């Protein structure tokens, strides 16, 4: 029972029985969490509860000190202490927001608040108990089991009484059963096996139950400005192509860490590489959440930087597909791909950690304990999307609360921000500068005369929750007929099933906003489906149009944001 107390490092034998994480706390903070919340088991070396036979008393206000035992009001002995007295609970070597950390179910938007504003240690706390939670909310939902086989792609589920379903989208990956991850979409569902395997009928489904582990190294390592570049050696022959960010790199070396805010395609992959053509002796470890945040990292690297000292890291547990141009796991390899789930234990002289809005505080803290650089570079934008919050349903999240990197973006302003956008079409820069960035994002291209806006509510369906708007999509053929070069078109809308109903009836390539993050396309068509704050979230919105490279046709049902889109307006 030897720790330390994770609100003021007061060494104790305490640790509280009803915290899902069961926290090392100290005498005068645990007897301050238990007198104000409903937790009152406190655990030691030996539990504090009623040591007479038979007494189910383990409320640690109810109980006293027997000499070296503990007892309820009922059992203790004449000469006895009581365990709860003088803001103490008696244990060896001898509180407002750890108390809502503790107790909240974590489906508010003032948890996350919270889990963000406040101190280093309750960040972690927080990040722990957060992930925990959402871990023993999938033991909540049913089991799958497999009624007919349709093909190689498709199959028919039926589910289990009683228990609620989970939602079917991508981003819920079912551990089947042992063959393997697969992830569903929709009586007809198509089954995503990981593992290429003949799907059995009769056979069933239970959802991933990872373990969480716990939490040492901080969100943010404690910050240092150095006078001169440390550790780093740079050229003096640094490229044309990258002398834009020159000053930038310098930045880089002369602080422990910094934050890029790069709006889309204001060139973080170009800053990222082009870090490791000006540093080029240095060793460098590029992370990011996903798969395809790596991937796009490696394509960059694949193009400016020499293909025998890189190396994709891809964790043996191979979920799905990633890139195949480097040589794969070689862990000391100078140039390091490696999403952060599968970090090896290592040293760099320089971390880049990119598309800093989908990360979490947990993922933040598990980057600073896998890796000790020299130096640690944060690119993303606080303006795009964050990582799904899957058991917030109340109020939405800002910006500001992403994690420790974007509260720092959006409070005291990004280390360096990338003002040009080079991809969108001027129509679409403007707008989202205004919408997101308060101005400061300039188009580099002119206004394209390719970026169309209609404003039709058509009707709102619902499969399950995800939405569907069939007239939108109908008006989306009608377009397409007249103007035949968006056959290119990627289709792009804030719902899979929109999404479903719209590659079967137009034949587009389909994109949720949410996976369309961090790519771009020729021409964009995206259908707003709904009303709802899900489809009118401001940073959703920002991703959906600044996809496109010469057009967007946005069909929009949302007045507020077709107000704000400065394209040209059709009829019908
Ligand atoms: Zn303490
Ligand atoms: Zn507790
Ligand atoms: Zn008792």
């Amino acid at each position: 029972a030897v720790g330390a107390c994770v609100l003021c490092n007061s060494q104790t034998s305490l640790r509280c029985g009803a915290c899902i994480r069961r926290p090392f706390l100290c005498c005068k903070c645990c007897y301050d969490h238990v007198i104000s919340t409903s937790h009152k088991l406190v655990l030691s070396v030996n539990p504090y509860v009623c040591n007479a036979p038979g007494c189910d008393v383990t409320d640690v206000t109810q109980l006293y000190l027997g000499g070296m035992s503990y007892y309820c009001k009922s059992h203790k002995p004449p000469i006895s202490f009581p365990l709860c007295a003088n803001g103490q609970v008696f244990g060896l070597y001898k509180v407002t927001d750890f108390n809502a950390i503790a107790t909240c179910d974590w489906t508010n938007a003032g948890d996350y608040i919270l889990a963000n504003t406040c101190t280093e240690r309750l960040k972690l706390f927080a990040a722990e108990t957060l992930k925990a939670t959402e871990e023993t909310f999938k033991l909540s939902y049913g089991i799958a089991t497999v009624r007919e086989v349709l093909s190689d792609r498709e199959l028919h589920l039926s589910w289990e009484v009683g228990k609620p379903r989970p939602p079917l989208n991508r981003n819920y990956v079912f551990t089947g059963y042992q063959i393997g991850e697969y992830t569903f979409e929709k009586d007809a569902v198509v089954y995503r096996g990981t593992t290429t395997y003949k799907l059995n009928v009769g056979d069933y489904f239970v959802l991933t139950s990872h373990t969480v582990m716990p939490l040492s190294a901080p969100t943010l390592v404690p910050q240092e400005h150095y006078v001169r570049i440390t550790g780093l050696y740079p050229t003096l022959n640094i490229s044309d192509e990258f002398s834009s960010n020159v000053a930038n790199y310098q930045k880089v070396g002369m602080q422990k860490y910094s934050t890029l805010q790069g709006p889309p395609g204001t060139g973080k992959s170009h800053f990222a590489i082009g870090l490791a053509l000006y540093y080029p002796s240095a060793r460098i470890v590029y992370t990011a959440c996903s798969h395809a945040a790596v991937d796009a990292l490696c394509e960059k690297a694949l193009k400016y930087l020499p293909i025998d000292k890189c190396s994709r890291i891809i964790p043996a547990r191979a979920r799905v597909e990633c890139f195949d141009k480097f040589k794969v796991n070689s862990t000391l390899e100078q140039y390091v791909f490696c999403t952060v789930n599968a970090l090896p234990e290592t040293t760099a002289d320089i971390v880049v950690f990119d598309e800093i809005s989908m990360a979490t505080n947990y993922d933040l803290s598990v980057v600073n304990a896998r890796l000790r650089a020299k130096h640690y570079v944060y690119i993303g934008d606080p303006a795009q999307l964050p990582a799904p919050r899957t058991l917030l349903t109340k109020g939405t999240l800002e910006p500001e609360y992403f994690n420790s990197v974007c509260r720092l973006m959006k409070t005291i302003g990004p280390d360096m921000f990338l003002g040009t956008c080079r991809r969108c079409p001027a129509e679409i820069v403007d707008t989202v500068s205004a919408l997101v960035y308060d101005n400061k994002l300039k188009a580099h291209k002119d206004k394209s005369a390719q970026c169309f806006k209609m404003f039709y509510k058509g009707v709102i369906t619902h499969d399950v929750s995800s939405a569907i708007n069939r007239p939108q999509i109908g008006v989306v053929r009608e377009f397409l007929t007249r103007n035949p070069a968006w056959r290119k078109a990627v289709f792009i809308s804030p719902y899979n099933s929109q999404n479903a109903v719209a590659s079967k009836i137009l034949g587009l390539p389909t994109q949720t906003v949410d996976s369309s993050q961090g790519s771009e396309y020729d021409y964009v068509i995206f259908t707003q489906t709904t009303e709802t704050a899900h489809s009118c979230n401001v940073n959703r919105f920002n991703v959906a149009i600044t996809r496109a490279k010469v057009g967007i046709l946005c069909i929009m049902s949302d007045r507020d944001l077709y107000d704000k889109l400065q394209f040209t307006s059709l009829e019908i």
